[PDB]
């Protein structure tokens, strides 16, 4: 049933995303004797954040820096503001503390991910997409020999117990080989959804792909949700992988009640081809897991996310049978790197303007690859059609080098949004010579 893959799509929308609320962030300081111990520390909480904290990024108070002894020099305004030497500091070795307001528990605050390991997080997304890329190359003979539905059950087998896992790891290299593991058998599910779906009903293989890609959009609009109702990861993770353990009651349906001939051929085509599978990845998987710096607020930067992407890609099938495919693609692809590159043009105070922007973005991306997908389908004659198995690996691949290049972000907070701008208009510019 197309409505029980729907929703299976839908989950696996969820759990990608779920990354994106689970790793987030929040205002971080370290332990501090004037503002964490006892009643002996004093009144004016600020005064003692203010002299106990050197400032940092953005005027704040330095989340990475803390005074061994009460600077009283800088609260007096008579003195010199500023006046406080390097040596006067400690390279926060205390602990960190971590702002319970909006998130209660999140992987940053429980192991720690701070300045000197702030490569972790990107390091953890680049693990699962690597784990997302393992599943998937390995996911094909399995497979083709032991049968789609047996790799199914397995998968979403997989799947459960490594939600139920990760949701309690104790360590942070579990965690990653939890989601690994998490991503291997999100990579084969997805596998089979797709050589399930395009073939079961197909001249509908058009509406069925819109229909599976709607389908994520409803997951993360989902998702959305349920991170907006839990605020803790372990339960986050632990009522997204339940449903994966329900679905799983559908093993043996209630119990029974090679082609390396694409690079020489078509060359030009197939570089095109991967060039704009590779674009969406990394421009996907490098914006839809960074909401907390595109919007002012996560769960509505998503919502709104969704809420644009549903229509936007329910016309893109109208702008494929009208306009053709090639200008349309390459319309989304110039308009999405407009979008991102003014996200960095637009000043950091305009909010909604930016979450506009950002969800114009993702909206236009998502166009793109459901344009691309189209395509896949008719730039190779059916001797050639594994393009899209290679399209598909390529698009990984930019997946995986996406959060790679939100590590320039110590030269320039605006460097990873503006490589998410830039590389969108060249992959237009280099499909629109497509025939
Ligand atoms: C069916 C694949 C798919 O369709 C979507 C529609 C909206 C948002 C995400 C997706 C989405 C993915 O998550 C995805 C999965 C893999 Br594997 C990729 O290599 C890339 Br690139 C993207």
């Amino acid at each position: 049933q197309t409505m029980a893959l729907m929703v299976s799509i839908m989950w696996l929308c969820t759990q990608s995303m779920l990354e994106n609320f689970s790793a987030a962030v929040p205002s971080h300081r370290c332990w501090a004797p004037l503002l964490d111990n006892s009643t002996a520390q004093a009144l004016s909480p600020e005064a003692l954040l203010a002299i106990s904290i050197p400032p940092g990024p953005n005027q704040r108070p330095h989340q990475c820096r803390r005074f061994r002894q009460p600077q009283w020099q800088l609260l007096d305004p008579n003195a010199t503001a500023t006046s406080w030497s390097e040596a006067d500091t400690e390279p926060c070795v205390d602990g960190w503390v971590y702002d319970r307001s909006i998130f209660t528990s999140t992987i940053v605050a429980k192991w720690n991910l701070v300045c000197d390991s702030h490569a972790l997080k990107p390091m953890a997304q680049s693990i699962y997409l690597a784990g997302i890329l393992v599943g998937a190359a390995a996911c094909g003979p399995a497979s083709d020999r032991f049968g789609r539905r047996l790799v199914l059950t397995w998968s979403y087998l997989q799947m459960a117990v490594m939600g139920t896992a990760a949701a309690f790891a104790p360590a942070f290299p579990v965690y990653c080989l939890f989601r690994f593991l998490l991503a291997f058998a999100v990579a084969g599910v997805m596998m089979n959804t797709g050589t399930l779906l395009m073939e079961w009903t197909a001249r509908a293989r058009p509406l069925v792909m819109t229909l599976n890609s709607l389908g994520f959009s409803f997951g993360h609009g989902l998702t959305a949700a349920v991170a907006y109702g839990v605020r803790d990861w372990t339960l986050l993770q632990l009522v997204v992988s339940v449903p994966f353990f329900l679905c799983f009651l559908y093993s043996w349906w209630l119990a029974e009640s090679g082609t390396l001939l694409r690079m020489p051929g078509l060359r030009f085509r197939t570089c095109i081809s991967t060039l704009c599978w590779f674009a969406f990845g990394f421009t996907f998987f490098g914006l839809a897991l960074d909401l907390q710096a595109l919007g002012s607020n996560i769960f509505l930067l998503q919502m709104f996310i969704g809420v644009v992407d549903i229509p936007a890609k329910m016309g893109a099938l109208l702008l494929l049978s009208h306009l053709g495919r090639r200008p349309t693609l390459a319309a989304s692809l110039l308009l999405a790197g407009l979008c991102i590159l003014a996200n960095t043009l637009v000043p950091h105070e305009m909010g909604a303007l930016r979450s506009a922007l950002a969800v114009l973005g993702l909206g236009g991306v998502g166009a793109a690859f459901t344009c691309i997908t189209i395509y896949s389908s008719e730039l190779f004659p059916t001797v050639l059609r594994t393009a899209v198995g290679l399209g598909q690996m390529a698009a990984r691949g930019g997946a995986i080098l996406g959060p790679l290049v939100r590590l320039l972000g110590v030269h320039g907070p605006w460097l990873p949004l503006l490589v998410y701008g830039t590389v969108p208009v060249l992959s237009g510019l280099a499909a629109l010579l497509l025939p």
